[PDB]
């Protein structure tokens, strides 16, 4: 399969959840998505076809995980944006105010602005510290997606957020939503993964 951020993928046969951004860990293709998504060794799928396995995670406490590819997955620099691209440039962190946007197998593509960072989410599993927060939408399913500056600039994956009964936060207005994403930085260092950048 072509990695390209913000595609669905399944776990276990199972649950659906969003590539985050392909990254590289040596000679071992990848890409990091969020923790909540997967168990160590659940088998990811893309189009039917097993693409690896979750090879490390953290949630809660924090919501990370990279899922180790075959070698026959194509690692791309790129983040879906509708039938079109994003670039993926670098991991430069956007300072609150920054314009960002998201993208998922649910709401696609999403934008708004960064409204603060260091955010707590008290979740069914446990508390998760040090989210960004932003007020672009998503819904259920867009967790491990990219977040993304239009510049190409790789922020974070989607953790969770405010959703309503329709399983989503597009149907309120961006004042009332909190849409929290993992910051990409600590996932980087803490698993030794370089970002695809193109």
């Amino acid at each position: 399969a072509n990695i390209v951020g913000g595609i669905e993928y399944s776990i276990n046969n199972a649950s659906l959840c969003s590539v985050g951004f392909s990254v590289t860990r040596g000679a071992t293709k990848g890409f990091v998505t969020a923790g909540h998504c997967g168990t160590v060794n659940a088998t990811a799928r893309i189009g039917g076809a097993v693409v690896g396995t979750f090879a490390a995670r953290v949630f809660p406490g924090n919501d990370r995980a990279w899922v180790s590819l075959t070698s026959a997955q194509t690692l791309l620099p790129r983040v879906a944006n509708g039938s079109s691209f994003v670039t993926v440039r670098g991991s430069t962190e956007a300072a609150v105010g920054a314009a960002v946007c998201r993208s998922g197998r649910t709401t696609g593509y999403q934008c708004g602005t960064i409204t603060a960072k260091n955010v707590t989410a008290n979740y069914a599993e446990g508390a998760v510290r040090g989210l960004g927060q932003g007020n672009a939408c998503m819904g259920r399913g867009d967790s491990g997606g990219s977040w993304i500056t239009s510049a190409g600039q790789a922020q974070g994956v989607m953790s969770g957020g405010n959703v309503q009964s329709n399983g989503n936060n597009c149907g309120i207005p961006a004042s009332q939503r909190s849409s929290l994403f993992e910051r990409l930085q600590p996932i980087l260092s803490q698993y030794g993964l370089s970002l695809v950048t193109g």
